[PDB]
């Protein structure tokens, strides 16, 4: 796939960050390196942003927040800036892919036809919010007037990761911008150009300065000085179950609300009545989608005893069959992990497998000349207090458990400090609902897996995060309710 | 007293886990006074750190098996709505307990705290059979809905100056929902809470549904909030214990909503009513007696007024009648604890020093009792401790502004956003302000009114999420969405 | 073995019944007074005040007056929330009484009228009653010029007329929503069963109900239920009824441009895909038709059944129907009760007989039963095809059609070809053929392997001519609302 | 100073306008056409195809089969939203031709038909693209033993009647709410003006609409008006006229248990009270009747105003009045248009003269203006009393009656003395009294110091004999709506 004419003169100089509307450099003009991880190549070099850049975007979003367009904006308006955005970011569509696949790793036509349209499809959706944000009329007397108002937040932080980088920027500005807030967001270090491309995008839309506010750079500072920073309102973060402990605890010194989305180790159970094929592919495609670098994975496959041998023998199989190869190579249907040091990750979490007791029905090492590839892994013979099978891997690594009933296959499914999604693979009307409704998970797929839509919320349960995106449910994350009396005697 | 009262404070106090009444495993106790006298009003049950894993395995149990977890929607709203009649049964037996445990007067207590906790279960007794999820048209390929699953079992903490109510506030929306509850009841008043137990048990509520447990904050309260099997945690107190408990919270990814201190302003506009906004304004931090986290402790007036509201708020400083709760004549009682009349005594040395007038009171009254003078401080700047901490007694500081961006400013100059009062005869002037305050609730010529049915809660450092409402059920439920593949 | 009459009914049955306006019991105006009797036994069981247009104005005077001023507009809703509460409580407490009162009233047998009937109304009383505290009105955000905000009033004086086969719960279903909303009202029950509903009078005034908030008005269609229609003041209607009553009720409102509700009849299909759990089927297609003597609107009179299944179902549902217990509904033995009256009695045995006329051949049942008494015995009917007069037109009587048929496409076509579209039932174990069955059906409700569901918390009504509106839920409320559109200028 | 004619529109002029059934432009069936006016000059604009009933059928069926079967069947959500949003993108590049069109064919200035008729139509379509992905039912928990959800389904065909005071928003209204719920439509514009609408088609077509999702038929009320409103396959009906043809169509919907919404006439009031900003309330009370030359349902046609106000109120009126500058809608110096047709304009200059032979008083105008054309002077009445056909009948032209009051509670009383209410406006300084009588009013829309603002977010209908529903807002979605409630069985 050749290079779009765009992507080439973007990647042909500097990137800079996003502040106030304007491209800029950091103010002591640090930068850093982004690579592509099919190759270890250099792909860009990125301005860095501080501590002092994190305050002249906040700063910046402040300004935006109370006075100027965006705050004497109505509504209809705003949408239409929302929507604007969108049909530039279909119009680029091929030039962000291209960006994603290069930068991040996964396979082109994939980001394409997921990512890409998908983010299009959330920011249309959430313009239409906008208008729609209502609060409420109480009747409590006679004597009074009581009313609230859904007041957008104001500042908000964000910081996402590298796993869907341009889709997972629009599950947190959709949201938040259709409130009317302002923001300062931070890309991950290792995807930070579909977003800074992107940024372009939201100042031809006609973004008022300072609305949107991009900063790439390192959670040590860049990170940091968002979850600290005073003059911030409130505050979400997507990524490992780790760092959303420190981000919670940061947030207490402030008393700011927080939003959560983090790990899983989430479920995919095949019971004995399922369509087998469905739910073989189901299985299959719930761990391997994106390298298994997402965070509902299926990476448990329960199945049934009468049909585990059957299972795991079609799951090796595919394991086997994926194909390995660069996202900018059009017959990829797996690109590699995005860094080194996540290749390092997950192929220690495979060693601790093995030593453990467990058995590598396939893949189990790495694949390829250069890049940070790893074969898709079936691992066998397991056991539920094992390393493998209670903690999130990050990759395209599945284990396959046997069981012998319904009561005990939630049992097992739930016992997991986890719980953010769910697959359950049964023909029965009944059961599917009963077993769905008994899950502890925040979505759960009868007959379906890896399933999102902008209009259908998405969180976890337990220590999988707090709140949700998408839907109307994330619009409450940033907004802050007041209730208004009115004495009319 | 009443002979149910008499009764009830003759034995030792028991706590109420898995519906029985029981004491502490460890056998400790703790002793509960009577502000007005200083006596130890009843000898309490302590419960430990064993005794809050007793009640949270209770409340487990209770939410994944039984009745509780088998019941109707309308079977559970029965239950609540019994548990209100039983409540207002009681009233005068609740209220003595209010007053005798917590120091406010008998009626006020009576007329304000039950009515208002009996009229929360009434409301939150309503939504159990109305808490709905949706129904999403995203493609004729899915049928695409929402559950609103109650959480689990959930960890409540409330503090001593509105002792039932506040257990109402926490309780009635999370039983709503179907959750199980374990509640610590403030040190100072534990009483009235371990009293409607009773009524939790004679209402029906299946063992374990409920869980009273009081005891102290480092051993009790660190318990609730450090549990490895508490689902979610509610808290109502200071902002520095609030920071403390969102800080081990986060251990465990473990949702928190919390209501705390405030700094509220209550503004007199030019165009006001003056007499309705005098009193308005003299209610709005005195009423039970300052101790009242949304206290309109910064009366800002017009300078036009400014002189007439401080001697109009000088007498009437003056002309409250302090006594004990239980006596007729009082409007005011004391201070909960020696504790807190040392707390507001050293804030009002500390505005005297830091050249504050005190144009009344600024001392302790009677012989005995935590008692503290009504108090009204003037030739105060917004830069003074007195001006921007939460007292949390009777005192009042009078602040003249000249203009109305100026007053939006100052008020809203402050960590706290709980509350706000805004007192002008004119239509437009009233709602651009309101709707300009960073405040959970706005009074627009009135102040101090809470309703089941409007949300209350703070901006800022006054709290994260919101009890009462409609909003109050989305803190005690879990989100599940669920795709069906029908194509 | 006879139930017990029980002494306040007793006391209650020993005078004459009268209407109670603006708080009062009273008896008509110009002195009449019809009777109501009991369908088991044909004798006269009361002597009942009738309502003419004279007593229906009074009752609207009282209606405005207790909506436009006095203690209930005045009232805050947890004030109101606790009347409505203490009524349900109310009702709970004289359960047996009014129970024997609909056994013998409407003839349907007591413990399914303490069971259901009483329970059901009880639970929609105590559902509202949460609402009352919960009508809300949206806040809108639009520009920062303007403060926008709804209001959703109570509509003022609703003239509300419900049926016979469900007496006290039709009551609930009404007036539950509209006291939820703040509204006052002109009631009417139908002339074969006053009784529950003129008993449970006493329990507004015993609750503490304001003058004129409530006002029951029985008598006859021609003059008291016109006589509501038609009145200048009433601000919005509802109905529950014949088909043939909806329309001149619908007519009548035009003249006023006056919001009607409407609940009326249906064909519901009862659907037995092969893979349904058949056992389970068979018993919800017998208890989908035989439940209140047929007397259902949402009675699942046409079951169809898939080929492979036919010949089991109708055996079972020929030897069910012959194994039904009829009896008087104060005898304990008695599982289904007579019709209501002689002329519905003669409706359904005429519908029979159009039956046998066109073809259909009688599987069970198929005329009168026992010496006195308004009885029908249950009916099946097989060699029966879409175009008879008894598939197609609502019997209301406990007579069934039995439908072969040999695809789901086929089922759905010809389950959807009807004028009516209350209700529907759908047995089958597979989770996508429940719901996309679900979804293809023109019904507004429909039940995956159940069927007769009702609850307080979920709407009901048709789509097509079976009605316009929904009762029940949320939804109801706003059939008693007038949405109000507040602008504030704020510069 | 001359507008010149857009070139796109002079094209369109240039032929036979024809009609728009299954996605392409038709003429009738019989090849029937009737004329549609320029109401400033009387010459023919334009000649359109007439649909006769013939035609209505066809519209019918192929509304019928986009809903059943094709794309608009199957379209996901996000789908259909996009092509509302295309289509609001498509009118806004037409904004001129548009506006243009408007002011030929109906009357009004240009440069208002742009800045308030065209924008407000493209934002109302821009407001319910966003509710197609977002209109939901609710899932409700009643018990463990089932899953409980609701479905708001389109109801399907629908048939719509607009009117022409102001065309293309009208059309919106009514299309933008009905389209995003995933319902099919069959539009009628008023005989005076389907220019508008039958140019905005060419919008349809482009933005990707598929065959048969919209039909636009042009024509006569008594042959395709009559025709929408009696088609057995019309599974809904909205209109939008005078309040006698909003009981017709009530009337003959009772036939199928069709729903209505009626959006009908008003005699709105405008009260300035004793503290008002007397400055702003003159105007309002200005800008209240005369906008759009008054032919507006909810205009202020009432203007009440406190005793110690009425004389600089009255004066103030007089002279703005005698000020409106007269002229052709396509000329720029024009405030003020002429009526829209010769029947309308004599149905006012009657009103006038029966508000002269009553006893009033003609403060200023009261008369024809202008050599050709249908124009009529802005008008002012005074002493006028309340039982006057003049202050009790809508005129639907610029003629306003101005009342003076003493008492609040009686300006309230005289207000609601009406069997209108649609809207109205208060004017206080003070934030009590404000809400308070907002609160007392019986109309849909209470503007409090300000009049005519309307929002695609905001509900706007009728209490009383103003009409039965609400458009815009959410609140319109649940007029195109059918509740279905499924209850699943899961043991
Ligand atoms: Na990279
Ligand atoms: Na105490
Ligand atoms: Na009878
Ligand atoms: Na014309």
């Amino acid at each position: 796939i050749e290079l779009k004419p765009k992507v080439e003169a973007f990647l042909n100089e500097e990137i800079k960050m996003f502040i106030n509307g304007e491209f800029v450099s950091a103010i002591g003009g640090k930068t850093f390196e982004t690579y592509n991880p099919a190759t270890e190549d250099v792909l860009a070099v990125v301005c860095e942003a501080q501590e002092e850049d994190i305050d002249a975007a906040v700063k910046a979003a402040r300004s935006a927040f109370e006075s100027g367009p965006w705050a004497e904006m109505t509504t209809a308006e705003r949408a239409h800036l929302i929507y604007k955005l969108a049909d530039l970011i279909e119009e680029h569509r091929e030039e962000l892919a291209q960006l994603e696949a290069l930068d991040n790793g996964k396979p082109y036509q994939v980001a394409l036809d997921d990512d890409i349209s998908a983010t299009v499809e959330n920011y249309r959706y959430y313009a239409g919010w906008t208008t729609k944000i209502i609060g409420q009329t109480i009747p409590i007397s006679k004597d009074y007037l009581n009313y609230t108002r859904h007041e957008p937040v104001g500042v908000v932080g964000q910081i996402i990761p590298w796993n869907f980088p341009l889709v997972m920027s629009s599950w947190k500005m959709g949201a938040a911008l259709a409130t009317g807030c302002t923001i300062v967001l931070k890309p991950a270090e290792q995807t930070p150009l579909s977003l800074l491309y992107a940024a372009k995008l939201f100042k031809e839309a006609g973004f008022p300065n300072g609305v949107v506010n991009f900063v790439p750079g390192f959670g040590p500072e860049a990170g940091a000085a968002i979850v600290n920073h005073h003059d911030i309102d409130k505050v979400a973060f997507t990524g490992s179950t780790v760092t959303g402990k420190y981000i919670m605890r940061q947030s207490a010194e402030m008393i700011k609300h927080v939003t959560l989305e983090l790990g899983g180790k989430s479920p995919n159970i095949i019971l004995e009545d399922a369509d087998l094929e469905e739910a073989i592919n189901g299985a299959f495609q719930g761990i391997m989608y994106n390298h298994g670098q997402n965070c509902s994975a299926g990476s448990r496959v329960f199945v049934h005893r009468k049909h585990y041998e059957t299972v795991v023998d079609a799951l090796v199989k595919m394991a086997n069959n994926v194909k390995l190869g660069a996202g900018m190579e059009k017959e990829t249907e797996m690109g590699p992990l995005v860094s080194k040091k996540q290749q390092e990750r997950v192929l220690n979490y495979i060693e601790q497998g093995k030593k453990e007791g467990a058995t590598v029905a396939a893949g189990g090492e790495r694949a390829l000349e250069k890049g940070y590839f790893v074969k898709p892994t079936v691992f066998t013979d397991v056991t539920d207090d094992m390393t493998i099978v209670k903690e999130e891997i990050f990759g395209p690594v599945v284990v396959v458990l046997p069981f012998d009933s319904t009561e005990e296959v939630i049992e097992r499914a739930n016992n997991s400090s986890y719980g953010l999604a769910a697959g359950v693979w049964t023909q029965n009307i009944k059961t599917g609902h009963q077993v769905a409704n008994k899950l502890k998970a925040g979505t759960v797929w009868i007959n379906d897996y890896n399933l999102e839509n902008a209009a259908a919320p998405f969180g976890g349960y337990k220590q999988s995060g707090i709140g949700r995106e998408l839907g109307s449910y994330a619009l409450d994350n940033y907004t802050e309710v007041k209730s208004v009396w009115v004495n009319i005697k």
